[PDB]
């Protein structure tokens, strides 16, 4: 199923009939960082499997719902169970949910993820406001927009120079200062590693040479689809480890360690993004 | 349809029966740089859709013709409407037209493209004679030759050390001097970005670190297929902008700007390559 | 055919019924480096085409056998005719033979390959004990584990920090010293170039900047599948040329030159790995 105008409209039609919510904000939460989705008011949960033309996710398994409702008086839509390209999903499957958000009226997309630290000033538990990216799949002919262009949504050759909105990064830093945890907030460049293997020690050393501050396996595909169709983005990474230090000390990383850091910061991140939603222009 | 010996011979058979032209020179022109194709004498236009085994291009749309005729007394064949891998074409679809050129007797392939400037000595409107490349898709398992080797055309493991003929670069520079625009002519290394997104600001900073002089979304796949089957190549890039300066100044690039630069240089480039064809050994 | 638990068990069942050998060591030999497979005692040769669920290799052609028997008193299994991803094989086809080795009881995998030299201290004919890698396909969304995870074999997000066993590198160096050819033995980082084109001169210059010591077109996919399911690996590269020197001198490389170096070192490498097998803990 192609992520074209007709197929996305069919999905959005079903969603409208069921929810009666017209959102202008969208949110995609990282693994272990989805608690805010349980605080949505007057909410409506829609499993992907019931939405026309939505991708099939049974092979991967686990939760997959679209959740609509109110937060801080604002109308939002959330992806509960996000799609990763290391699972084998195609460009079309990743893009369609984002283009459905567009047809529903979304103008701002907030994203969180877990990532490894490359910059030496980064430690486990820090936050990184993403200001740019290095898209290794894109350079290597696996860009999320490879294929026919869907002209109704955006141009053939999009410019990514302003994909990470400056004002939204400023508003997020301001809230960190009002609550006195700005010491945890950095900015940096995000490198996209297709995955699913964690970056090797020598791959981490390479990324340091190339000016990368963090590395992860998500986010960039959704950012490009949102920028293509004119949606503003804020993306924040939670640092689970510093891969450069681990390589120098012969220390390992694993998913169990990643999720422990997520649990330690989940509540502060929930509080942080709830206020962001409330304060959005 | 595979780009094998049998399928390419079928296409070349049709072309011979229709044109009566046996060319030894081939040309692939960049976007907005195809005016010379309208100056071909005693010409014959063949739309791709009528040639057996030629790839289907209706989804992408726009012009797609093979044009044969005479220029400067030399017999040539031109691709009017070239195939880009960011459209979703397979390795086999990109390769077959080049291997048809081979069976028709082509020994020299001239190529032009539009690209972004990485080297700080490059400005909008300059020309770059390509002397080598960095093939990011090739490193990442999307090389144009991934698949079974077609032994009739070339070896399993080709050497690209002489893919960009030295003498042809010299002849092109000589003509620039005779007409006194050598101040516009550089040489440099071409980085292949799969696309279709323009290189991001931080991707441009990375390419500077790696020794790249220009970046574009084409050319390298055709060069590799031509080098595989023993065809000499000259490739020239037209610089539409300097991506490093744009990143430092927070300036954008877009297709509308690219085509404006193409229009400003199209006539000088036509004059330039017409003489090259006439002067080829 | 997916490289899942059920399909791999079917293949291993056939192999058990035919050989009566239960190996705990596996070996994959590089091109021109397979002579040791002719020295296997009480051996049993099984062509891939007869083993259920094994990948089809007729298009590529050439030898493809699984060989079981005894070496130095140890029980081994060998892949005679290895699969390269530049031929067009899928992730599933590359992985299944390795996961069959696992179900047969393999705990150690020994691998040899031919590669180009990037580090300036490397010359034609040297050996390189691989201690890490840079996986360009993996960064670019062509990792061998892209797809659904086969939970019975390993985790979703494996850590590659210890994929190249330290003790095995030490044992291999020790044997080189006992026979007084340690002057040929280096250690270094292996860059994975998808291929099948040899690295271009400017790609070699890039890899030097990035800290790569050697470059080749194999090994990394098998290493990742073995590390995923808990198999220890030793990997050794034979250097056929120094790509940096060749680029500075405008010298070419080709397969004929590669195989000549392989012939010159094949007997010493056979002797070397026979003792390694005998001395494994
Ligand atoms: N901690 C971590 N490291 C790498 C990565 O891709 C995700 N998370
Ligand atoms: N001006 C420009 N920049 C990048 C590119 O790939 C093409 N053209
Ligand atoms: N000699 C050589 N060089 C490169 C390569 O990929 C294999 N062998």
């Amino acid at each position: 199923v192609v992520a074209n105008y007709e197929n996305a409209s069919m999905a959005a039609d079903y969603i409208k009939r069921v929810s009666n919510v017209l959102p202008d904000i969208g949110i995609i939460c990282g693994s272990g960082l989805g608690k805010l989705i349980e605080e949505i008011e007057e909410r409506k949960v829609i499993p992907y499997i019931n939405i026309p033309n939505f991708p099939k996710t049974t092979v991967a398994g686990h939760v997959g719902n679209l959740v609509l409702g109110s937060v801080g008086g604002r109308k939002i839509v959330a992806m509960q169970g996000r799609l990763h390209m290391y699972e084998g999903y195609s460009n079309q499957e990743i893009a369609l949910p984002i283009r459905v958000m567009k047809l529903l009226g979304v103008r701002v997309l907030l994203i969180t993820n877990l990532a490894g630290g490359i910059n030496r000033k980064l430690k486990s538990g820090d936050f990184v406001l993403i200001k740019g990216h290095i898209n290794f799949p894109g350079l290597g002919l696996n860009n999320v927009l490879v294929g026919p262009n869907q002209d109704e949504f955006g141009p053939r050759f999009p410019d990514l120079s302003n994909a990470y909105d400056r004002l939204l990064q400023q508003l997020a830093l301001k809230i960190a200062q009002e609550n006195d945890f700005q010491d945890l907030v950095h900015e940096g460049v995000y490198a996209f590693n297709g995955g699913p293997t964690y970056e090797s020690p020598d791959e981490s050393n390479m990324l340091l040479k190339l000016g990368c501050d963090v590395v992860g396996m998500s986010t960039v595909p959704e950012v490009i689809i949102a920028c293509h169709c004119g949606i503003k983005v804020l993306a924040v990474s939670l640092i689970a480890n510093n891969s450069i230090l681990d390589a120098e000390n012969d220390v390992s990383i694993n998913h169990e360690k990643v999720l422990a850091v997520a649990e330690k910061r989940a509540d502060l991140l929930q509080m942080w993004f709830k206020e962001i939603i409330t304060r959005l222009p």
